């Protein structure tokens, strides 16, 4: 595929919204290979990460944490505009664990602040991928800082599942899960600092236990809850695309399945079907396809419960509709 | 299925027994659809997890940790008589991650002392599946205070490999794994208490470390040991249920293999062959089957090697028969 | 076969090379079942791990650690002459876990300083597997010194796909990983010992925390990286083969991908394709089998990326060729 026939192939703009929502995209592609333009300023940032305070200074992309996911389809080029503004105080790059070469494009990417960068790359595989700044001698403090999303490449004739019937998705979001490491004082009180690089030491000690302090979804405890709880009725179908950059997770929909799981976020690896609780690997995104049966909340969680309830790892889904007796009933409800 | 056609199933009332045991059941469903009875008490004991004498306070599934092995068909509906007698001291309900709808089923049985509920549910996937208490705002407490278990919903024609050929067990064994964490004091010693909720504080301090203190089989180290060993024998196939409500666990059968392993635990999912060893997520129940080949004595552990030895994570095997000089010999012997 | 046709069979000397090199063999197995001779000697030695001269006395088969690839084909016997000299302070053994019946071979070669053994098994299933020495009682102690390595079983007709089209690889390396627990100081200073018992106590007690010190690839700190990288060229196959013997890891190629990768590391399961980011549970070996399409630095490592750089679990590949900016371009590099 030459740069004459590359540069001869349309272009489209879009638009990213921010986690869990994802931006308008088709399922089955429209039309041949396209170049898929993006384009993401790097903001650092102070989030407050639960309900006592506890600041991370974030390291965000788009100014989310997780930063937002991109949709392509199988062999789209996807062309990223990635910008570090004079306001920040760290250099900053991207890799991309969908692209070939250059380290997924860290090597290409690499920005002070006041600088910007624009890199493409074949998306020649289908499923979900990892996508997370490491700086060469830094890599593991800006992931765990909050710079890390996913993206979604699309077969060019959607999904399917083992045997080849096609799958289609009425609602699709993306949870980026996120470990933290928040230094405390001798008090046990979490620390605040002005500045991303004076916590850094403070930090590197906490990472080193490989126990964070918070397991989070969306940037922080309760994110994905109440006023940005996620929405279902009965009979739709969701697919759940689910990330973790540097530590494992196991996805779990109490209430509901994972009636086909790509847990390990690759499309043409054949989906595992059932689930009660799937698995992803530190470094990977994975996908849950569901069609809900009943109404009513369900929590979304990593199922190590100490991590959903204790460290914060959980995330509601109200879901419209008819209850089905069938399914489940209360036979005889508490009582003496 | 209307409440009519319900109705006018089979009822089967199942007497449960005591893991590692599986209540009598037949693999290849007997008749259509039955509503299947169960019933458990929940009992608040203290329990010794160890040979120096460590007790917790187990809040037990029918007085047992793991809680006992519950076995239907697909498209039987389970039909379970919760129990919360008045002597205990807390609140609990039952999630079934094999059911649909209100997280589980623990929406529809959260039971106080002097209470009971039965709750009816469609088993509507096969597989094994983990059950466990999660009261609101104090879910992974219970989980971790021995509170879950599993059940297997087998396929109406029984057990099949991943190309549709039948497999039929000898016997089977369900061995529940669980992670305690015990507070200890400042000499390093476990803490005891007077009641299940005097040990919550210094408890949910050790949950957090995300490092539990024991991993055991069966509520104790050693506990599938000695007597209590499990027993097989050369030609011999047997099913071992698995599970882990909390955390993860690799699953080693140490001198023999997985044959086939259904590592998410679903029977739709074709089976993992040849395993050393296999994982299983915690929130989650796997099972392997396994013929042996070689008499003497195994290790069933889980392959963290410190929580299989250091931690309690180990079972053994006795196995009757002629050792195989085909499969291993000592050509020559430990000498000079 | 009869006992006859098992004496019959030819045997063949094999002389091993140290990791990641593996020793000349056949993708497709040469003629019929042979019985492959190795001998190994067991060395106890202080290896210093990291830059700041941190000492582990090493428990290492044949002086390395990992212990080095054995390469056999189904069918095939494996033949080990283990060695234990009287310069030794310690009782040894090996565990095959690709081996059946007593431990996978423990039970037989429990070598005293001053002793040899040889042992024979069978390689009836293909795929990569662990090996460990296991002494009851000192499992894990000895497992966490290095004593730990993995053999390859190929299929006779070497390695396919889930379609059964043939994967020849160019190359092999073996990545073993290790997981140490060293002993610090009040202070925080890493504590050397005269002997390796000295260590024992201070050893297990960090063991317990379950929280390594260091994760490194070929027993130390940067031992695959620099001039010590792996090497290939665009248009190369490699085969990747990952062991951890006591605790998981999710090897990850960055700025490549796992084309085919037996995770499980077993060749009669299917490959999983296009990975990230895969999966290997502690006590297992998985393969990967990658074309490389770019020049350049990669990193391989287990994708905790802290585990991978603050605590060692880092490795590089230097590859040669020529840039495809199909698959990778820099539309506007790095700029004010
Ligand atoms: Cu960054
Ligand atoms: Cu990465
Ligand atoms: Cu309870
Ligand atoms: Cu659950
Ligand atoms: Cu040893
Ligand atoms: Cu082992």
């Amino acid at each position: 595929a030459t740069a004459a026939e590359i540069a001869a192939l349309p272009r489209q703009k879009v638009e990213l919204v921010d986690p869990p929502f994802v931006h308008a995209h088709s399922q089955v592609a429209e039309g041949g290979p396209k170049v898929v333009e993006f384009t993401m300023v790097i903001e650092e940032k102070k989030i407050v990460i639960d309900d006592a305070g506890t600041e991370v200074h974030a390291l965000a992309f788009n100014g989310t944490v997780p930063g937002p996911l991109m949709v392509v389809h199988q062999d789209d080029y996807l062309e990223l505009t990635l910008i570090n503004p004079e306001t920040n105080t760290l250099m900053h790059n991207i890799d991309f664990h969908a692209a070939t070469g250059a380290l997924g494009g860290g090597g290409l990417t690499e920005i002070n602040p006041g600088e910007k960068t624009i890199l493409r790359f074949k998306a020649t595989k289908p499923g979900v991928f990892v996508y997370h700044c490491a700086p060469p001698g830094m890599v593991p403090w800006h992931v765990v800082s909050g710079m890390n999303g996913a993206i979604m490449v699309l077969p060019r004739e959607g999904l399917h599942d083992g045997k080849g019937k096609a799958l289609t998705y009425d609602k699709i979001y993306y949870v980026g899960e996120q470990d933290f490491y928040v230094p405390r004082d001798e008090n046990g009180k979490y620390k605040k600092y002005e500045a991303p690089g004076d916590a850094y030491e403070d930090t590197v000690k906490v990472m080193r236990t490989l126990t964070p302090t918070h397991v989070v979804f969306n940037g922080a405890v309760g994110a994905l809850t109440g006023d940005k709880a996620m929405t279902a009725a009965v009979g739709e179908k969701v697919l759940i695309v689910h990330s973790q950059a540097n530590r494992d997770t196991r996805p779990h929909l109490i209430g509901g399945h994972g009636d086909y799981v790509w847990a390990t976020g690759k499309f043409n690896t054949p989906p595992d079907v059932d689930q009660e609780t799937w698995f992803i690997p530190g470094g990977a995104a994975g996908a849950a396809f569901y069609t809900f049966q009943q109404p009513g909340i369900y929590a979304y969680v990593n199922h190590n419960l100490i991590e959903a309830f204790e460290l914060g790892a959980a995330a509601h889904f109200k879901v419209t509709g008819e209850w089905n007796d069938d399914l489940m009933t209360s036979v005889l409800a508490p009582s003496g």
